[PDB]
């Protein structure tokens, strides 16, 4: 079929899983491990915050509120994105001055623990348990310092990469099961790529791959007709093109979380001059499509934390 | 053996399972939809607050700092108790005046949905999600206006009957095995009775049965040597008993959680005048009893809450 044909020209399914990060073998110990720390509260100097508290695993892992601040990259604050699937995002945060998204040396992770803590302490704080000392090395048995913040990093990694959404529709479609998409989502797959959506948001995440000087601004008054997208100050100012993956799990929308539905915000993205201007079959039919990106939510047992013990930092501001 | 005799008046074991409340039977529906609630942080008017935020199912059912504020009935700020075996206490607040105790009408549950939200909120939202609808009408058949508070509330209770930590060493030896604690153990259980401990905490849950006039208070200065448990300003002023299960697992202690560990918290108590005055053997030997308090910790699959609709309340203050 011709339209799965640029379809699978565009777009990759998520793999059913991966087992390998920075060219190393996933291990069960490592994913364990990582999965208790994304949970674990204490890695925040006030021992109320933990990754998943803004990225919810329960709700499309994000948290699903307007903004929050929980990266140091911010400048202020933003929706929490999802973290499902972001392994494979090469463009991480929302936006930036190109210079300086050429000095973000640091990732996710080591921007939260550097806001909401620092890399001693919550050094300092796992080592005083035990459990996790004993984890550690199980974990990274060929290292010198097993509780180090490096470890610390990769482990939680490992657990990212456990929280991929494979066999949405959409996949099974790509995959072959051409019966995956019904007609209304097929001529909303036509739509997304003929109107140049696909321009921005395409590979395996549907975007989060590049970043374009172009983002949600409200309207000096000219939802739909409140806000828009247009051109930043100077192409030097970029917003990154959010990855649509279980993208109707994880309202509000941009950066600012400012719009709630759907509709609106692909409507607002069909105005952007960033392509044919959309009709209102295709809004309807592209969010029919949309809702075809979700995949397959994660089974996660909750983890049960080692206690504190005396040596542990109590908490503090 | 004249030890277990004693022992077998005052305490009883967590059963290893309820399947009763309020003389209906729990269904595994009830059981699901419970969980789910007890997870949703949608039940709080800012949709960031949830029972697990206060209650860490992960961290011994408590969330181990200082103080919170989630109940309606707190004059202020105290520590969050476990929520493990919570349903087997008689007293449910850490303290108040004994006429007003007679007057907190209200359980925890409609304590917290008043204070973070209201009843009609809460019911709006969970009303405009298809997913819930349908969970409450499978979960109570019969009944009228299947999402509703009380429904809401039982739902809760149902999951919160699940959340019962059966097994631990103590309650083995109850049970019969006699070599479930060390002898350090048994000077302790020893001295815990003997010392007039188990003069308030005593039932399955050693504690939570009963308000007593003695709270934790900083001396005007005369951690054990810098806070001490006395009597309250006027006998009608009380606070209960603290339920003495999980105690290894829910550090900092007493109603402000002002004291961090345990051996503190023992030779504190063991100073109060409430009994004879204690030995640093006997203190060690308690703590080492209390260990035995540690039962098996629930294991819990997170669960997958559903998506807000277009009618779902956007969050708030
Ligand atoms: C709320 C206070 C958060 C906490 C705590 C954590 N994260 Fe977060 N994360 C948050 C926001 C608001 C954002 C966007 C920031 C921006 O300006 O871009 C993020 C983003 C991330 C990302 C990048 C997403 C991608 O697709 O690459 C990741 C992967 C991520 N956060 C992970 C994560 C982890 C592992 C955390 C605990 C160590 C963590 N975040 C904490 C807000 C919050
Ligand atoms: C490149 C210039 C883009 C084109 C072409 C389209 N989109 Fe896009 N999209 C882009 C950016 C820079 C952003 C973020 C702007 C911000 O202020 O945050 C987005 C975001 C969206 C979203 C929101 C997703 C979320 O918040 O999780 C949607 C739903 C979206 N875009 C859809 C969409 C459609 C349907 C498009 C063509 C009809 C389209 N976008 C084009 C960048 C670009
Ligand atoms: C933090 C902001 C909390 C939230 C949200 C919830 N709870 Fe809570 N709970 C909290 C505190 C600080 C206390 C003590 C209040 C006091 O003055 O006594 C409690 C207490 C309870 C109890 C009683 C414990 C017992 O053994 O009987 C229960 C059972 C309880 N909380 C349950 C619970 C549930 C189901 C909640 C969500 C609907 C809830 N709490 C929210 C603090 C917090
Ligand atoms: C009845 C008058 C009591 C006697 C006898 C003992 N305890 Fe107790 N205990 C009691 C109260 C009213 C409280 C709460 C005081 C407050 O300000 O919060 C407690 C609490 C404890 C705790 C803390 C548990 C927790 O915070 O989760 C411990 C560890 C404790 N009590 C132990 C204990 C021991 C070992 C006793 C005899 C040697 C003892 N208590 C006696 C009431 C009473
Ligand atoms: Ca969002
Ligand atoms: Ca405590």
């Amino acid at each position: 079929d011709a339209l799965h044909d640029q379809a699978s020209a565009l777009f990759k399914p998520i793999p059913e899983q991966v087992t390998e990060l920075r060219g190393q073998p996933i291990s069960e110990q490592q994913r364990e491990l990582g999965k208790k720390l994304f949970f674990d509260p204490r890695l925040s100097r006030s021992h109320v915050l933990s990754c998943n508290t803004c990225h919810n695993v329960g709700t499309g892992g994000a948290d699903n509120v307007p903004t929050s601040v929980g990266h140091g990259w911010q400048k202020g604050p933003r929706n929490s994105p999802t973290v499902f699937n972001a392994v494979f995002n090469a463009a991480q945060f929302w936006d930036g001055r190109a210079k300086d998204l050429g000095e973000q040396a640091k990732g996710p992770i080591q921007n939260s623990v550097e806001m909401h803590s620092t890399p001693q302490l919550v050094e300092q704080t796992l080592g005083s348990i035990p459990e996790y000392v004993d984890a550690f090395r199980k974990a990274f048995p060929k290292a010198g310092k097993p509780v180090s913040f490096d470890n610390m990093a990769l482990a939680i990694e490992a657990y990212e990469a456990t929280l991929v959404t494979p066999d949405s529709p959409f996949d099974l479609y790509l995959k072959g099961d051409d019966k995956a998409l019904d007609a209304q989502q097929k001529k909303g797959l036509k739509a997304f790529m003929d109107s140049g959506c696909s321009a921005c948001h395409n590979g395996i995440n549907l975007g989060g791959q590049a970043y374009f000087p172009f983002g949600l601004v409200k309207k000096p008054d000219a939802d739909k007709g409140r806000f828009a997208v247009t051109k930043t100050q100077s192409d030097e100012y970029v917003f990154r093109a959010a990855p649509l993956r279980n993208v109707a799990l994880t309202a509000p929308y941009f950066h600012s979380g400012q719009v709630w539905e759907l509709k609106d915000a692909v409507a607002i993205m069909g105005n952007a001059q960033l392509g044919k201007q959309l009709a209102p079959d295709d809004v309807e039919n592209i969010v029919a499509f949309l809702h075809s990106l979700s995949g397959k939510q994660p089974r996660v047992e909750y983890p049960l934390l080692p206690a504190s013990t005396e040596t542990t930092p109590r908490p503090a501001e």
